[PDB]
């Protein structure tokens, strides 16, 4: 057996193999907009994805990862609450079976249809492996997805999903520009958290954008055609691969805007 999002291996079961699931800085969390406080110490956020080099897209049995070449400082995230440079390594999404759910973070308890996670690691630690052994090893830029108008920049991702329907399948995915997945505004909320999937390591500085991007019903419907299962096995649609909000505990969510 292995962790997943089913009734028998879902979020409520994770703590048995990953005790940190009940830790002090777990993610995601509900973002109470009225309790979040504007933080003047936050520096301007810098998303520099101009030289991003995508390589492959993979169905890992939980979601699909668009992987990037992080052997050189190309796609980096800096500024904001971040100290130093964080390099983009991959991005993936979390989505629901219906438009009314799918996101991991929530805003005033509101759930979006999906959530995009752009994962970056602190270059001061040399590699991703070492970074996840540090309290400030990672920075994940989270972007909410709502259903409405199509997102042109997402279509290339959608059209390749048919080739990676099942767990373990991958496909070349070069020259994809992640800048086409960003909303207009970079206003955000930030707080110290963790990976939202096992191992649930608490090494993440979360930066969640306030402005969601709009994707079409057709685009998200194709996300829902993916499979959690591997080839030749009974079909288990890849839907609702999101972890619910976790206790905030000793943390404050800061806003980059007034
Ligand atoms: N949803 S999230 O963005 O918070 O996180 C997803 C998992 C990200 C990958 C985590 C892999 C952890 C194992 O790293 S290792 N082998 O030790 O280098
Ligand atoms: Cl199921
Ligand atoms: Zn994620």
């Amino acid at each position: 057996h292995h962790w997943g999002y089913g009734k028998h291996n879902g979020p409520e079961h994770w703590h048995k193999d990953f005790p940190i699931a009940k830790g002090e800085r777990q993610s995601p969390v509900d973002i109470d907009t009225h309790t979040a406080k504007y933080d003047p110490s936050l520096k301007p956020l810098s998303v520099s994805y101009d030289q991003a080099t995508s390589l492959r897209i993979l169905n890992n049995g939980h979601a699909f990862n668009v992987e990037f070449d992080d052997s050189q400082d190309k796609a980096v995230l800096k500024g904001g609450p971040l100290d130093g440079t964080y390099r983009l390594i991959q991005f993936h999404f979390h989505w629901g079976s219906l438009d009314g759910q799918g996101s991991e973070h929530t805003v005033d308890k509101k759930k979006y249809a999906a959530e995009l996670h752009l994962v970056h690691w602190n270059t001061k630690y040399g590699d991703f492996g070492k970074a996840v052994q540090q309290p400030d090893g990672l920075a994940v830029l989270g972007i909410f997805l709502k259903v409405g108008s199509a997102k042109p920049g997402l279509q290339k991702v959608v059209d390749v999903l048919d080739s990676i329907k099942t767990k373990g399948k991958s496909a070349d995915f070069t020259n994809f520009d992640p800048r086409g997945l960003l909303p207009e505004s970079l206003d955000y909320w930030t707080y110290p958290g963790s990976l939202t999937t096992p191992p649930l390591l608490e090494c993440v500085t979360w930066i969640v954008l306030k402005e969601p991007i709009s994707v079409s019903s057709e685009q998200v419907l194709k996300f829902r055609k993916l499979n959690f299962n591997g080839e030749g096995e009974p079909e288990e649609l890849m839907v609702d691969n999101w972890r619910p909000a976790q206790p905030l505990k000793n943390r404050q969510i800061k806003a980059s805007f007034k």
